[PDB]
């Protein structure tokens, strides 16, 4: 029933959506420090505060999107505004190398936080289009792999050709090449936004006379829809734990690839094989959901990175530091993250549907606001837990540290993501219920309701 054109246009939309932020996530540290000359402490504090601010802003953006009424619906206008304003703020962000002194710092602080906010404006409604397109289990399963694959491909093409571009254009003057590549990103992002706005046509969307929308809602009642929707709360917990675990693992990988190994011959192969695994598991997700249960795929999504953690734990117990083990851990982690993200989008859709069922309110913006809130709070809480463990083990900041202290810090860093994954799976298998006959019950209920309600 889903137009192949719709799948591919939403995929290109996701490509442009993530191709504009991968550069930030991946090289804003290197820009701010190696090009602009700012203290690592300042940059880290800014990143933490901004992630907290975005997490708090997310539900406000959900309230805004839900209470919106326009010609193109309640999502497309905010999608366009977000893309445009975020492109502007991105270019301004990577133009920080011009100023100096307090003028620079202030600039850097404004742009960055604005960027965050702006992207939030763009992010929530985009994904909220998913539950308004299908409403069916298999259709969602074979829909969301397109955008997830395209997001991952954007991230990996960034990691691949973002530095060669900055080097070719400008040369020496790294800020200039950065802003030129930024313009490239702006072009792709706006093209993708136009594509998704024209082609993606929301079907079962709030705004429709039959879809049980309640636009005039308070912030109190809307944020209460999160707690009242017990399944959306389960999703909140699951995704928060999974994001904390994956952020801790990614920070460990960054630390051991940037500072420790020093063998620059490895990271290319690690990235290549990780991207291969991720894109392959995304391509083959429509298959294997029928071959293997939805629950089974969630379990595997969290278990594969647990295998990666165990492998690198064995690696740390010795000092072999085998590159084969590194690439295997990366492959497993990437398979897990792909499965997780696909199932997570499908589950946000399922949860907005279950909210319309249990309650009588349809609200996609809030569920995907929860998604983005959790995406940001994951990094926030991972940093919090790492600082907690450091203070507990007595990690003086960048001063001489015992050998066993460092090895134990590494071991506990390996361990606690396993705890978070066990938490995700406990919560899933004990409280989640949207994978079987329940899903079809919700579907038939909503479809019959729409059929009976006067349009």
């Amino acid at each position: 029933s889903i137009s192949m054109t719709t799948k591919l246009s939403y995929g290109f939309g996701a490509f442009g959506k993530d191709f504009a932020i991968g550069i930030v996530y991946m090289y804003l540290m290197y820009y701010y420090t190696d090009v602009v000359g700012l203290s690592v402490g300042l940059v880290g504090t800014l990143f933490l505060v901004a992630r907290i601010w975005c997490a708090i802003n997310d539900p406000i953006m959900g309230w805004i999107v839900n209470a919106t009424r326009s010609r193109w619906g309640k999502f497309k206008p905010w999608i366009l505004i977000g893309t445009l304003t975020n492109s502007l703020v991105l270019f301004l962000l990577f133009s920080a190398h011009l100023f100096e002194g307090t003028a620079q710092v202030v600039f850097v602080c404004v742009t960055y936080i604005l960027w965050g906010m702006t992207y939030t404006i763009m992010d929530i409604p985009f994904w909220s289009l998913v539950p308004t397109i299908t409403l069916d289990k298999r259709e969602r399963e074979q829909l969301v792999p397109f955008p997830r694959f395209f997001a991952s491909l954007a991230g990996f093409v960034t990691a691949g050709i973002t530095l060669p571009f900055v080097s070719y254009v400008g040369g020496a003057d790294r800020g200039f090449g950065f802003q030129m590549f930024t313009l490239v990103l702006i072009a792709f992002f706006i093209a993708s936004t136009i594509v998704t706005l024209r082609n993606v046509h929301e079907v079962y969307s709030s705004d429709n006379g039959v879809t049980a929308g309640r636009p005039h809602l308070t912030l109190k009642t809307i944020v209460g829809l999160i707690y009242k929707n017990d399944q959306l709360s389960c999703l909140l917990g699951m995704a928060l734990a999974y994001n904390i675990a994956s952020n801790i693992i990614n920070g460990f990988a960054i630390y051991y690839f940037t500072y420790v190994i020093g063998d620059a011959d490895l990271f290319p192969y690690y990235l290549s094989y990780a991207g291969a695994a991720n894109l392959l598991t995304l391509i083959v997700f429509p298959r294997l959901v029928k071959m293997l249960s939805r629950r089974i795929l969630w379990a595997g999504a969290s278990v594969m990175p647990v295998l990666s953690c165990a492998g690198l734990f064995a690696m740390a117990l010795a000092d072999i530091h085998n590159a084969a083990l590194i690439v295997a851990a990366g492959i497993f982690l990437n398979i897990g993250t792909a499965l997780f993200w696909v199932l997570q989008v499908i589950m946000v859709a399922d949860t907005v549907d279950y909210g319309e069922f249990k309650l009588n309110i349809r609200c996609e913006s809030i569920a995907y606001s929860v998604q983005t809130m959790v995406v940001k709070g994951g990094s926030a809480f991972a940093a919090f837990f790492i600082a907690l463990v450091l203070g507990l083990i007595g990690y003086t900041p960048n001063v001489a540290q015992s050998a066993q202290t460092l090895q134990g810090m590494q071991f506990i860093m390996i361990v606690l993501p396993v705890l978070f994954f066990m938490m995700t799976l406990v919560l899933y298998f004990r409280y989640y219920r949207l994978n079987g006959d329940m899903l079809r019950k919700i579907q038939i209920h909503l479809l019959d309701k729409y059929r009976k309600t006067p349009p």
